[PDB]
């Protein structure tokens, strides 16, 4: 998996879906948020 390259900011309980969409956009499985308020994209 990788970290989004288009998402930016922290990622908290209100940014997970954001990951879902941004990671979907790139064309991955979905974005998963990290305990380190980060946005991963899954399917990398």
């Amino acid at each position: 998996d990788c970290l989004s390259g288009r998402y930016k900011g922290p990622c908290a309980v209100w940014d997970n879906e954001t990951c879902r969409r941004v990671c979907k956009e790139e064309g991955r499985s979905s974005g998963h948020c990290s305990p380190s308020l980060k946005c991963w994209c899954e399917g990398c």
